[PDB]
Order: C-alpha cells, then sequence, then structure tokens
C-alpha cells in the first residue's frame, strides 16, 4: 504494497525534476518559442471508471478496456463529471487523523488511453511520459506492464516509457487514489477533489540531451552592465567533441552568445563535473524586467557536436533583475517593491481545479487592470503556463511548496518530525528545480500553515544554499521565525494586536520594530474578501505608504471557489460547501474573492484598485500635485482629466498630458474658474486615463482617481410662501392630514406613518418604521453556527440582546396645527425582557408645498451592543426602472470601505442596486447621500441608503442567492448611521471602533416629497 | 448674523419659536444656525440647535451658544467631568461625577489669556436658579471671551457685571504637541459639515 | 545630566559646533560636567547639550564619554535625533503618528521612526507636549504609544515650570511678567512660560 499509506514512498521508478523541456530540434524553433515536434500532447479524450477501492479494480482493466467505463475528458477533477462529491473543508482534514494511513474506502479513479506512437520515436533516443498534475497518488502501466508511482499532486511526474512501448497503438492504464499519504501534507482550504487534471504528454528526448540548465543575471552597482551565467548539465554519452553554445536573443537580435566544452571547475579534491558546462556571457545596458516594464530576453541553450550538428536545443526567457534584501528592505533592481499582491487559487467554477489558458489570462488581466502587481500562488505550485503568463505580462510570484498540515494538533506536529523531512524535502526541491528560470518567481515560500518545525529550518536552507537569488518566506509557526527572511503574517491588523500565546498578531506597525527586529514586512494574506467585506482596506494602504519597511501583502483572495450545480428546470446555481451532501463541511467559508466564481467583480474590488492607485494626488488651492509610484517607468502612457462639478452638473474640465519620472511629482495648476450660479458644494474629480492599448488594458483605461471638495456656497434662499395650508382630520386611531392630491395617514395605537397617497394612489405596503438591525454580513456571522455559537460574533451579540426580537412600544404620539403645517411628534421605546434598548422620537411636519421635513433623534442603551445601523425602513408599493441619486457611487460602497466611490449624480437600473452576494445578507448601500429619488419620490438630507426587491427579512432568512424571489414593491432602507463592514479577517470582530454606532445619541433628518 | 426666518406657533400645550440665521463675511456664507425654542406649562426651554458649516471655511473653535447673565452667584454645580479644567484632547483624568466649586475655580488663571475653564461630558449644570441639562461643553466666568481675547496679562482683567456663560455643543481640541504649528490632531477638529445639540434651560 | 552647550541662534546651527577651534570650549563643558558628577546614581544618562546642530565636536565628545565612562549611555538631540553622537534616538516634539518631513531633519511620527531601514535604537522624546498655556491636548496618545511599542521609552515633558518673573504695580501689588515686559527687545513674549506649574508651584 500500500505504498499509498507510506510516506516513506513518495514515488518510484520517477524521472528527476527540471525546467520546461521541449527538446527541439531545430534552434529558431526554439528562439521563437513554436510547437516542437518532439513535445505532444495527449489531452483529450480518455476511457474512466470509477471504483469505491484500489482492491475492487479488476486485474483485466490493466490489458484491457473496461465495458463499462465513460469516455471523459482529460485533463479533468471526476467529482467534476458527477463520480463522487467533492468536499469543501477548511482546516479539519476531509479524513480520520491517523497518519499515515488513509480511510478503506478510498475512491479510485482508474484512466486509460490507447495512443499512438511513431517508430521514429522508438529508433533511437528516450520517449517520456509527463503527468503535470494527478491528485492525490497514482500507479502507471503501459500496454499492461507496470512503471511507476508518485505523490505530490501539484508537480511533474515523468516516466521513461522507451522500454514499454511498441510503434502504433499502445495502451496507458492509471490508478489514482483519491486519499494517499501525501493528503496529510495538502490541507489547503478548497475543495477536496481528486483526478489527473493537468496535462498529460510525451516527450522525446536524445540519448544524449540537456538533463537541466539554472540561469542566473548578475548586474554591477547601477545596473549598467550583466553577466548571465546558464550552467548547464547533460546526461548520455559525455565526449570531447560535445559542446553547448547558450544565445541570447532582443526580438530578432542576437545580443551575446558562449560556446564551451564540457567539464566545470574543479570543485573538490575528487575533480569537477564532467557532464556540466557554465557559460557567461556580458550584457551592457540590459533591459530590465519588472512588473512595471517585463522586458524580456530569449536564451536558447544548445547541445551540439563541435563541428556543428545540433544534438537538441531547450530555451526560456530570461528578465534581467536581482531582488535582494537590504537594510531590511525588500529591493527589486535596487529600488525597495511595494507589492500590490493577491492569493489566487487555481479554481473554475465549472471545471474544478483545471486551469486553461482563457482563464488564467482573464485573471491576469483583470488583475492588472486593477492594479495588483503581485500574486501568490497559494497554496502551491501552478500550472506551468501560469509563470509564462506571469514573466510576459509581468506580476511578481511568490512560487510556493505544496505542504499544508493545518489540521494537525498542534500545527508543526509532522513538520517537525524527522520522518516527514523526505516527504517535505521532494515537495520544495522539486518545485525549486522545475520553477527557478523563470523571472516572475520572486520569493520562494515553504508552503503554509504547517507550524514552524524543524523540517522548515532545514528546508529553508536547502533552498538559500541551492538559489541565492531569491528570499524565502514562511509564515507558520508566528510570521517571524527562523525559517524566513520576512515577516509575512496572515490577518495582522494595522494598529491592533491581537496577543494570542506563542503565536501573537501585532500590529504591523508595531510588529516592524520589536527589540532586534530587522526585516521587512509584507503580509502573505491581508483583508478576507468574504461576502460583503474589505471594510478597513484603506487603513492598509495608508500603513504601507508611511513606513518604508511595510511593502504590502496579498489580498485573501482573489475569486470565490463555489461551483456550478443545477436545479430542476436545469438553470445553473453557485454552490458551497456542504451543497454536494459533503459532510462535515465549512459552508460558504470557500467564497473569499474579489471576483466571483465567473470572474464578475465583488464591489470590494473597486475599493482595492483605489487604494492600490500608483499616482498619488495632493491640492494646493489650484494647484494638482500628481506624486508616481512607480519605480522603473516613467508616465508615458498618461494623462490627466480633471472636471468641475455642482451637485453632479459638469461646470469645467480639461484634461493634461502627465509627465512623471518613476518616484517623480508633476505640479499641475488648473485654470481660472467661472464663480458658480446656484447654491451647493463645487467638487473636483480628477483621473488618470490611458490614451493607448497595452497588453494587458484598452485604450482609455482609467487607472487611477481622487476627488476634492472645493468650495462651498450655502444655500441661505427662502423657498417661497405656500398657496395652501394641510387640514388634519383626526380619529380615535389615526391622524390623517391632506393638502391637495396627497395625504398622509399616521396610525395612533402604532405611532408609524401607515399610509400615504398621491393623487389617489397608495404609496406604502408596510409602514415607515425605525430599523436598528441588518441582514447580518459574514463578517457578522464569522464562524457562529447554530450547533456551535460564537458569542462573540457581532450576529450573537446583537441576537442575545434582543435587537432582532425588540418591539417596538409607543410612548406618545400628538399632532399639532401650525400656522402653515401640521406637525406630528411621536417617541417609541424598543425594549427586550425589560431592558429599553433604543428610544426613537421625532418629528413629522408636513407643510403647504407637500414636503414632509422627518426629524429623528434616537437614543441607544450604552450597555447595548452597538446596533448595525440607526435608520428608517418601509416597503414601497412602486417598482421602478431605474434609481438616480446624489452621493457616493456608483457601486456599493459602506463606511469603512467607500474611498473608491466618488460624490456625484448616478443613475443606474434597480437590479444593479442590489449585489448577488451569494450567501445573502445586507447588501447595496451607498453612503454620503443628499438626494434619492425613486419612481415619484424624492428623499433629501444626509443619509445612506439601500434600494431593492428583498427585505431585510428575507436576506438574513436566506442562504444562497438563488432562493431569493422579488417581493411586492420595492424594499428601501434610508440609514442615518449605517455601522463598518469590517474584513480584517471574517472570524473575530474587526469593524474599527471609529466605524462602531458607539455615540449613544444620534440625530438624523429627512425631507420626503414629490415630483 | 443675518436673520433669515423667525417665527412663532402655538401648539397643544407648548409655545415653539422657530428661527434660521446665516453668518456672513465678504459675502460668503460660513455658517447657518436653525434652531427651535419649545417652552412648555413646566416652564422647561427644550433648545434644538442644527448648524451648517461651510466646508470650504476652516474648522471653527466651537459651536455653541454664549450670554451674560444678569446675576453672579457663589458656586458652580454640575453633573458631567471635573473637577478640574477639560477640554475634548485633554480630558482622559477628569472624572463623571457631581462636583460643586465656588465660580472663581472654575476660572483657571493662565498668565497670558485665552478660553480656559472649559468642563465636557456635562449633562446638567446648576448655576443660582438657572439649570441647563443636555450634553454639552460649558465655561462660565466673569470674562467676557473678548475681553480674554483683549487682554495680554491675567492682571489686568476684570471682572464684567454678571456672569458669562459659553454652552458648547461641540468645542475644537486644544492641541499642544507644539506650540509653532497647527497640532490640533484631525478627530479633534469640527469638521463633520452639519453639527446637532439640544439643551433644556429651565429653573431651579 | 547635560552639558552646558547650546548654539541655538547660529546659522546653520552648528556653526561653532563642527568648527575645531571650538572644540576646546565645549570639551571643557563636558568633560568638567562628568568630573563632577559621575558618581551620583541619579544620572543615569549622559546628554552633549542642547540644540547646537549636529557637529564634528559632538562626534570626538560623544567618545569621550563613552570610552571614560561606559556605566551610562550617552545622548545628543541635534542634528535630526539618531546622529552618530547619540545612544539614544531623542528627538522633540516629534508626534505619534504624523511625520513631519523637514529638510536635512525630519521629524518622523515616533511609531515610524523606531523602524527606518537599519534603525535599532531605543527612542526617548527629550522633550515632547509643549506646556505653554491651555496646553497638553493629545498627552495620552503618547502614552497608548509608549506602552504598546517597547523600543518607545517614554520622554521628557516640555516642561516643568513657567520662567514668569515678578514685577510690582503702582500700588506695589505683584504680577506674573514674561517677554519684553522689562524693556528687553528684542524678546519672544509668553514663550518663556511652557511649564506644568505656574512660577510659584500652583498647578496648571
Ligand atoms: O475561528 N477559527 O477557529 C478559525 C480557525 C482557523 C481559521 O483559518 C483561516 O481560515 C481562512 C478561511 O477563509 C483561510 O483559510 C485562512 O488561511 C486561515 O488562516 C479561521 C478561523
Ligand atoms: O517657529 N519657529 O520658527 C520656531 C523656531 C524655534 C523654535 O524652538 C523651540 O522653541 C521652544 C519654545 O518654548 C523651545 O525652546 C524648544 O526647545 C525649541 O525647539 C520654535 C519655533
Ligand atoms: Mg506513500
Ligand atoms: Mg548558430
Ligand atoms: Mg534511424
Ligand atoms: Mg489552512
Ligand atoms: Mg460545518
Ligand atoms: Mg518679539
Ligand atoms: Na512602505
Ligand atoms: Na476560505
Ligand atoms: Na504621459
Ligand atoms: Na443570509
Ligand atoms: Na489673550
Ligand atoms: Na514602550
Ligand atoms: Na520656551
Amino acid at each position: 504494497r500500500r505504498d499509498w499509506e507510506n510516506p516513506g514512498v513518495t514515488q518510484l521508478n520517477r524521472l528527476a525534476a527540471h525546467p520546461p523541456f521541449a527538446s527541439w530540434r531545430n534552434s529558431e524553433e526554439a528562439r521563437t518559442d513554436r510547437p516542437s515536434q518532439q513535445l505532444r500532447s495527449l489531452n483529450g479524450e480518455w476511457r474512466f471508471a470509477w471504483f469505491p477501492a484500489p482492491e475492487a479494480v479488476p486485474e483485466s482493466w490493466l490489458e484491457c478496456d473496461l465495458p463499462e467505463a465513460d469516455t471523459v475528458v482529460v485533463p479533468s477533477n471526476w467529482q467534476m463529471h458527477g463520480y463522487d462529491a467533492p468536499i469543501y473543508t477548511n482546516v479539519t482534514y476531509p479524513i480520520t487523523v491517523n497518519p499515515p494511513f488513509v480511510p478503506t474506502e478510498n475512491p479510485t479513479g482508474c484512466y486509460s488511453l490507447t495512443f499512438n506512437v511513431d517508430e521514429s520515436w522508438l529508433q533511437e533516443g528516450q520517449t517520456r511520459i509527463i503527468f503535470d498534475g494527478v491528485n492525490s497518488a497514482f500507479h502507471l502501466w503501459c500496454n499492461g506492464r507496470w512503471v511507476g508511482y508518485g505523490q505530490d499532486s501539484r508537480l511533474p511526474s515523468e516516466f521513461d516509457l522507451s522500454a514499454f512501448l511498441r510503434a502504433g497503438e499502445n495502451r496507458l492504464a492509471v490508478m489514482v487514489l483519491r486519499w494517499s499519504d501525501g493528503s496529510y501534507l495538502e490541507d489547503q482550504d478548497m475543495w477536496r477533489m481528486s483526478g489527473i487534471f493537468r496535462d498529460v504528454s510525451l516527450l522525446h528526448k536524445p540519448t544524449t540531451q540537456i538533463s537541466d540548465f539554472h540561469v542566473a543575471t548578475r548586474f554591477n552597482d547601477d545596473f549598467s552592465r550583466a553577466v548571465l551565467e546558464a550552467e548547464v548539465q547533460m546526461c548520455g554519452e559525455l565526449r570531447d567533441y560535445l559542446r553547448v553554445t547558450v544565445s541570447l536573443w532582443q526580438g530578432e537580435t542576437q545580443v551575446a552568445s558562449g560556446t564551451a566544452p564540457f567539464g566545470g571547475e574543479i570543485i573538490d579534491e575528487r575533480g569537477g563535473y564532467a557532464d556540466r558546462v557554465t557559460l557567461r556571457l556580458n550584457v551592457e545596458n540590459p533591459k530590465l524586467w519588472s512588473a512595471e516594464i517585463p522586458n524580456l530576453y530569449r536564451a536558447v541553450v544548445e547541445l551540439h557536436t563541435a563541428d556543428g550538428t545540433l544534438i537538441e536545443a531547450e530555451a526560456c526567457d530570461v528578465g534581467f533583475r536581482e531582488v535582494r534584501i537590504e537594510n531590511g528592505l525588500l529591493l527589486l533592481n535596487g529600488k525597495p517593491l511595494l507589492i500590490r499582491g493577491v492569493n489566487r487559487h487555481e479554481h473554475h467554477p465549472l471545471h474544478g481545479q483545471v486551469m486553461d489558458e482563457q482563464t488564467m489570462v482573464q485573471d491576469i488581466l483583470l488583475m492588472k487592470q486593477n492594479n495588483f502587481n503581485a500574486v501568490r500562488c497559494s497554496h502551491y505550485p501552478n500550472h506551468p503556463l501560469w509563470y509564462t503568463l506571469c514573466d510576459r505580462y509581468g506580476l511578481y510570484v511568490v512560487d510556493e511548496a505544496n505542504i499544508e498540515t493545518h489540521g494537525m494538533v498542534p500545527m508543526n506536529r509532522l513538520t517537525d518530525d524527522p520522518r516527514w523531512l523526505p516527504a517535505m524535502s521532494e515537495r520544495v526541491t522539486r518545485m525549486v528545480q522545475r520553477d527557478r528560470n523563470h523571472p516572475s518567481v520572486i520569493i520562494w515560500s515553504l508552503g503554509n500553515e504547517s507550524g514552524h518545525g524543524a523540517n522548515h529550518d532545514a528546508l529553508y536552507r536547502w533552498i538559500k544554499s541551492v538559489d541565492p537569488s531569491r528570499p524565502v518566506q514562511y509564515e507558520g509557526g508566528g510570521a517571524d521565525t527562523t525559517a524566513t527572511d520576512i515577516i509575512c503574517p496572515m490577518y495582522a491588523r494595522v494598529d491592533e494586536d491581537q496577543p494570542f500565546p506563542a503565536v501573537p498578531k501585532w500590529s504591523i506597525k508595531k510588529w516592524l520594530s520589536l527589540p532586534g527586529e530587522t526585516r521587512p514586512l509584507i503580509l502573505c494574506q491581508y483583508a478576507h474578501a468574504m461576502g460583503n467585506s474589505l471594510g478597513g482596506f484603506a487603513k492598509y494602504w495608508q500603513a504601507f505608504r508611511q513606513y518604508p519597511r511595510l511593502q504590502g501583502g496579498f489580498v485573501w483572495d482573489w475569486v470565490d471557489q463555489s461551483l456550478i450545480k443545477y436545479d430542476e428546470n436545469g438553470n445553473p446555481w453557485s454552490a458551497y460547501g456542504g451543497d454536494f451532501g459533503d459532510t462535515p463541511n465549512d459552508r460558504q467559508f470557500c467564497m473569499n474573492g474579489l471576483v466571483f466564481a465567473d470572474r464578475t467583480p465583488h464591489p470590494a474590488l473597486t475599493e482595492a484598485k483605489h487604494q492600490q492607485q500608483f499616482f498619488q494626488f495632493r491640492l494646493s488651492g489650484q494647484t494638482i500635485e500628481v506624486t508616481s509610484e512607480y519605480l522603473f517607468r516613467h508616465s508615458d502612457n498618461e494623462l490627466l482629466h480633471w472636471m468641475v462639478a455642482l451637485d453632479g452638473k459638469p461646470l469645467a474640465s480639461g484634461e493634461v498630458p502627465l509627465d512623471v519620472a518613476p518616484q517623480g511629482k508633476q505640479l499641475i495648476e488648473l485654470p481660472e474658474l467661472p464663480q458658480p450660479e446656484s447654491a451647493g458644494q463645487l467638487w473636483l474629480t480628477v483621473r488618470v486615463v490611458q490614451p493607448n492599448a497595452t497588453a494587458w488594458s484598452e485604450a482609455g483605461h482609467i487607472s487611477a482617481w481622487q476627488q476634492w471638495r472645493l468650495a462651498e456656497n450655502l444655500s441661505v434662499t427662502l423657498p417661497a410662501a405656500s398657496h395652501a395650508i394641510p387640514h388634519l382630520t383626526t380619529s380615535e386611531m389615526d391622524f390623517c392630514i391632506e393638502l391637495g392630491n396627497k395625504r398622509w395617514q399616521f396610525n395612533r395605537q402604532s405611532g408609524f406613518l401607515s399610509q400615504m397617497w398621491i393623487g389617489d394612489k397608495k404609496q406604502l405596503l408596510t409602514p415607515l418604521r425605525d430599523q436598528f438591525t441588518r441582514a447580518p454580513l459574514d463578517n457578522d456571522i464569522g464562524v457562529s453556527e447554530a450547533t456551535r455559537i460564537d458569542p462573540n460574533a457581532w450576529v450573537e451579540r446583537w441576537k442575545a440582546a434582543g435587537h432582532y426580537q425588540a418591539e417596538a412600544a409607543l410612548l406618545q404620539c400628538t399632532a399639532d396645527t401650525l400656522a402653515d403645517a401640521v406637525l406630528i411628534t411621536t417617541a417609541h421605546a424598543w425594549q427586550h425582557q425589560g431592558k429599553t434598548l433604543f428610544i426613537s422620537r421625532k418629528t413629522y411636519r408636513i407643510d403647504g408645498s407637500g414636503q414632509m421635513a422627518i426629524t429623528v433623534d434616537v437614543e441607544v442603551a450604552s450597555d447595548t451592543p452597538h446596533p448595525a445601523r440607526i435608520g428608517l425602513n418601509c416597503q414601497l408599493a412602486q417598482v421602478a426602472e431605474r434609481v438616480n441619486w446624489l452621493g457616493l457611487g456608483p457601486q456599493e460602497n459602506y463606511p469603512d470601505r467607500l474611498t473608491a466611490a466618488c460624490f456625484d449624480r448616478w443613475d443606474l437600473p434597480l437590479s444593479d442596486m442590489y449585489t448577488p452576494y451569494v450567501f445573502p445578507s445586507e447588501n447595496g448601500l451607498r453612503c454620503g447621500t443628499r438626494e434619492l429619488n425613486y419612481g415619484p419620490h424624492q428623499w433629501r438630507g444626509d443619509f445612506q441608503f439601500n434600494i431593492s426587491r428583498y427585505s431585510q427579512q428575507q436576506l438574513m432568512e436566506t442562504s444562497h442567492r438563488h432562493l431569493l424571489h422579488a417581493e411586492e414593491g420595492t424594499w428601501l432602507n434610508i440609514d442615518g448611521f449605517h455601522m463598518g463592514i469590517g474584513g480584517d479577517d471574517s472570524w473575530s470582530p474587526s469593524v474599527s471602533a471609529e466605524f462602531q454606532l458607539s455615540a449613544g445619541r444620534y440625530h438624523y433628518q429627512l425631507v420626503w416629497c414629490q415630483k
């Protein structure tokens, strides 16, 4: 045997790891990166049968196809084809913890393929098969004979089939185990799936071949000169006539070249490597690589006889860059980086863990368009094309070993155990051997959430010895252990310390200066974008810009891991943990992305775009100061557009070319402006626009923006006198006010506005009443469960306090006739089990112009948990197509997540006012609004609001968006005040004190009128 | 102050006065103050104040009311922070309790006179037969702000007739990280744009 | 214990302290202080003076002390507070969170200053929170930071007692005088009164 229950056996007959090969036989095709006739794909239609345990597989399958097998596409994860269920568990392992054993019932995928091999491949050289990703462990047979075995789901397994194959038809048999001892090191927080989920290929190499090659680029002090050093190793027939020529190209121009015979310098008393050769090429004024300008060269490595026969050629894209930590700072090409990063899992809602070029490209475009410059491979080596794309489009990468043992207790139980050193070593070393020549990889990581064990210290040192060009990081065991060159915490807050024993999460600003500490700090995970979140994001960015050693971080995370399911009617819907019968499970914790699984953005993405801008601005008088945060390029594809508007109405605008050097400034003086007609606030908005398309953005792409309030002329102009006075009519149960075509009815038993008529049409489906709660966000719930309440979560604190069930008690309701209006005065108390939680006192003044001015003053008991909101709500009878407001927008914005929003006049379709979070909650709020228009109504004031076809009650009771149903009418929530949403993490309260409603007394006012 | 509105209405059990004023300079409106005074059968006068402050004017030193009371009394008694002078950014040492001091203890004799003697977090203030209730900051003494500002040495101050009372809904921090560059932290500047406060003046 | 050397009014501030011809006079002010006070246990830190920029004479005297008395650290604020003549980062009036990036001698936020690239020393402000008049606004912000950051080890408030002097009026009664009140000019008026206590020891 049971090799899959033995961590001492992680492979049998597997070839050594090495950088990407294609064995070209023509150097120009190697130079151009064209396809090679010696590298074939075996992707396509294969045969597959599912078995409940390896003991159930029939021997016959080795020799021939099973009649009951299906033909399926490979690569794939078998759960995506319905064979068995994917499981969504976060920390707790999906199997009983009893290493190194796995369950007797262990889903086994039997894959097979009959394929052709040309005779020419068998007349010479070696033919190997490569499986880029097999989850979790597998045995391979060729033509009925056993070839070998492999573990590690995330790196390639290569086997020499030379002696097993025959001309023409051949048949592969692959028996894939879902669970193996490798599973104890694969406990990442993601769907647990299995299968042959990365490409399968066949590669022909000559008998005398390039078996490995390492490319290094070293520089002089100002990066005006470099030496490219390429060490090449061969296997096979070593003879004096062999040579290696390494040539370096910048496009179609050859910039350098060197040729040498094999035989490295003397290494020790026994000599040197007669099978290795190191070529050193001098390159003057090299064009440097960065995420800003991903300049690349092409190195071609030719193995050939001295007299001119090319044996084979391999090759790679080279990016000239130096990565080093000096004086506490991580520098790239001598300048300190500011990492605008994101963690990105390999996830597709239809294909599972199978990646494709299109999806990868789509992700890199969106990342770049949203001002990200870096990505962490949470938490494993990625599909090979990912690196190629990050080298070409330009993203800094953290390459991470596939080692995560989160569910152990304590977390380092395996990583501190020498018996697991061998299995861990292969996960680290084979990754470095495969990905060490990609310029996009700038930092190596030892894996994730596996505590800190002595195995990490050994491996940290192994990487530092083999590759001195990149720092090594690892967060386990407290984020600043001896196994990391970078303090790289997860979810450490900006100012707040969380002093957990043994592994405290200090405020990042305090962490940098602890006694004796000198390393740079880059969070490996920060701001958990689960549901309506990212509150407090701007606090991180202000700190990063202020403190040199705070060099950024990687947002958690890029894309929700939701999967598509289909209902009885055949309509697709987004599913999360437990939706496949999987249990135990961790429900919606698999959805923490800035974008939905189909790549549609969540609102939080625009907040990240704005805080991660590369241009900063300051305003002084008529002067705008632009500062560039690029380190290497000048602003050669950018112009500044500016607009001054009065409450939404444009008054003046222009454009100015931007010419700012990296880290430089440009002062721009705006024109003499037209002093405004009417009253209101003037606002200046500026945007940086890229006129020319790029490889990653369209012409006109906006990359940065900022707004400022300019002059304000408060209105002192009196409204005209009205030719009318509203009339009051009273009964024991109501106060009715009439003014022309308008009527208002106040219920004297409840003390609320129960109905309004315009003309003779009823406007309300439910009365206008105070609201102190919200349908809880993922951050309000945290890890709380019905089955296991977490009393410290906001939602539980509100529930326990009775907020959700408190009943309004009427303390007063009066009506008075004024000179030109009717005034209704009310007071209510909300209580629970004898405790008065809130007191609401209001006045409603309806004048002869038909406007109703509502004044609200609320008292909140200092000892009840601060409430989610202080506002009013009602179900309007009308359903209108559009929503138009003067306030922050156009996207959803909350108090602690509104920096990206701009004050202007926005107008959207109603549905755009609802955000379809998979797990429904309060959503769609827009803050800082001065006027709201819907149908015939207009509300004016200074408030926050949401408007949609779904009640807060319905959102709190429904757990999946596809189950919500539009209600009659439109539910309007208009808040004087609304609590922050939080998001530094999604398992402990994270709303900062300044965003909690703790003032005790609150005042707000609204005018509701028609038009 | 330029008057925008002054009306009176009678309600079932009270009289309501409504006023609106604008404060201007060189044709710019700096602040707009809207108030209601509601006088009831109990003799209590409830004052509601809603102020607007133009966004482009420097944030103001305070948002309150003031008057010169005709009489002088021996003690000042309040339910709020104290007993000593305290300001928004310098009130951590003060305690919420019922305090009672002689009127002169309500004036701090800084050699170079200025605004002084405020107490914050006050829910009730008693002076002679008067009582003010709300959630405000106040100072009370024999010297007008005008006098303090015009006088550079404490020995030249003279007690005015009566008692000057400044009652603030909001008051700016005093700063002090240095005394040569603005040092009041943003969180203590009156930059909210719209401010509301309410007070009840009654007799005791 | 601080040597009597302050040349604040020079332009630039280190004009004399960077001049070897002034090394002898400066040296006597440091050496004679150490010879006098080195046996007192209350003295825990020596200081090279105040507001005299940073000149090579400071570096020479810093080493002299280190050599003769290894038992006490040496500090000195001039020249940017973190020069080679100080074992403690000891700025004056650096704020808690806000940087003041003056050219050549910036005053960083203290929290940020601790972590600048390559910095490892403790930080104790030689002067902070200027208690001139109605002041000390934001004092709590410093103490919250000192308790949260191990390397922020406190500071010396500026300052203990107002430097006012007594003058007598026509009637013979005393009053508190400041700059210019003796016919002295030029003068810096009330900037001599920055204490937590009045000159007569009554507290502010
Ligand atoms: O509340 N807990 O006990 C708890 C324990 C472990 C947690 O792990 C956290 O889960 C996150 C869920 O999206 C991510 O997987 C993150 O990597 C991890 O640290 C989060 C919460
Ligand atoms: O504003 N200035 O130009 C200015 C120049 C020098 C200043 O020096 C400051 O004065 C303080 C006044 O009590 C103290 O003497 C302090 O030691 C000194 O740094 C303060 C302000
Ligand atoms: Mg094994
Ligand atoms: Mg050639
Ligand atoms: Mg042949
Ligand atoms: Mg984990
Ligand atoms: Mg569960
Ligand atoms: Mg003078
Ligand atoms: Na930084
Ligand atoms: Na998760
Ligand atoms: Na430009
Ligand atoms: Na819900
Ligand atoms: Na004065
Ligand atoms: Na400390
Ligand atoms: Na002074």
